[PDB]
């Protein structure tokens, strides 16, 4: 169980989703790739392990994620007002 911490995958998929959100709301709504989001939310370096996940687990089962053209968007329909 998370007793020891609460950080790795969590915190950067948080400022992941955070990020798309506040990019999203002030009017680029548009698609990004995986590398444009690594650059904003501070997770180049990232590693193996966690780009991976992001990829085939985070930005694919995370409803607030919309994939669209391959890339990954965010969702404001039926969640936000």
């Amino acid at each position: 169980a998370l007793s020891g911490s609460s950080g790795y995958k969590f915190g950067v998929l948080a400022k992941i989703v955070n990020y798309m959100k506040t990019r999203h709301q002030r009017g680029d709504t548009h698609p990004l790739t995986l590398d444009e989001i690594l650059d904003e939310t501070q997770h180049l370096d990232i590693g193996l392990k966690q780009k991976q996940w992001l990829m085939t687990e985070a930005l694919v089962n995370n409803p607030k994620i919309e994939v669209i053209d391959g890339k990954y968007a965010f969702k404001p329909k039926y969640n936000v007002r």
